[PDB]
């Protein structure tokens, strides 16, 4: 097979987005019929250099991830991209840790296969354009940059939260995210700053392309805003040094290949 041209003609841009009506995975998987098992798929008339493990950091959200789900698809087939879908579901009831369940999930993604490319995704923004590219750049990429939870706009220029992908080497070279961010806020912050601190800027789509619907939801328990915070965000540059890929541990509990994507129970633990 050949190479698959550089920019995917099969692109249509501007999409019309809707979160009311009820979905059904069963027709999506039977809209999707070239998604394989655990929600693979790689284009059948050429090579993708795009190798991608989209990650969602996941508790309790089913409805969105349906949604996610019915839209995203579609989109990342005729982005021409050789990839795969991963839920990385916390167990338990305790404190959320999204960047750790990030971590997880692009250490478990590659036991599965040669990915390249790791697209980190909140379960509920969904892009409106088809030309904002869920892969990898020479930088690390911002693809939620327009929101229309802040306006279509960026909040401020050094947010990097959302939706965002890293090459495989961009995050090796960070040391992965911050694994001590319990509770909402600042780890994307931190994110950011660790970019920042191995050399790297923020590559983006401009704002028309990079719009983005996230679908309204009120706030979940046990996810609070973390009061630490600010003052973790204050000590990135040492900190990670040592909190990160290097300093992951983590017990797998379960594996599921659903049709469209496979989803990883971990048990991630609470505050040490
Ligand atoms: C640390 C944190 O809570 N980060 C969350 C962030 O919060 C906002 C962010 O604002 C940064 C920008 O604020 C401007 O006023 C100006 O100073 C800019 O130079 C600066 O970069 O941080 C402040 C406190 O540091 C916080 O009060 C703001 O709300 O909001 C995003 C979007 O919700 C979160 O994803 C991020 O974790
Ligand atoms: N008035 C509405 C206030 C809602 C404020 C709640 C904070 O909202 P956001 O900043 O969107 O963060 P969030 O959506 O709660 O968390 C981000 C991401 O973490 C994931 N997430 C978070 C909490 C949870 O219980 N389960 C889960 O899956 C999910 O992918 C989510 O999209
Ligand atoms: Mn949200």
């Amino acid at each position: 097979l050949p190479a698959c041209p550089e920019e995917s003609p099969l692109l249509v841009g501007p999409m019309l987005i809707e979160f009311n009506m009820p979905v059904d995975l069963e027709l999506v998987a039977k809209q999707n019929p070239n998604v394989k098992m655990g929600g693979r798929y790689a284009p059948r008339d050429c090579v993708s250099p795009h190798k991608v493990a989209i990650i969602i950091p996941f508790r309790n959200r089913q409805e969105h991830l349906k949604y996610w789900l019915y839209y995203l698809h579609p989109v990342l087939q005729r982005q021409q991209l050789d990839y795969g879908i991963y839920v990385i579901n916390q167990a338990g009831d305790t404190i959320f840790n999204r960047a750790k369940l990030l971590n997880v999930g692009f250490q478990e993604a590659l036991k599965d296969y040669d990915y390249t490319c790791f697209v980190f995704s909140d379960v509920d923004l969904i892009p409106m354009n088809d030309h904002n590219a869920y892969r990898c750049f020479s930088q690390p990429r911002h693809i939620s940059v327009a929101m229309d939870k802040f306006g279509f706009s960026l909040p401020y220029v050094q947010y990097f939260g959302g939706v965002s992908a890293l090459s495989k080497q961009q995050f090796l070279t960070i040391n992965g995210f911050p694994n001590n961010y319990w509770g909402w806020g600042g780890e994307d912050d931190d994110i950011f700053n660790r970019l920042v601190f191995r050399g790297m800027s923020i590559s983006r789509p401009n704002a028309v392309v990079g719009t983005t619907r996230h679908i309204r939801h009120s706030r979940d328990k046990k996810n609070e805003p973390n009061p630490q915070r600010f003052d973790r965000i204050a000590h990135t540059k040492e900190t990670m040094l040592s909190d990160g890929l290097n300093s992951l541990t983590y017990q797998v509990l379960d594996v599921q290949r659903y049709p469209l994507y496979t989803q990883i129970t971990v048990d991630i633990g609470t505050p040490s």
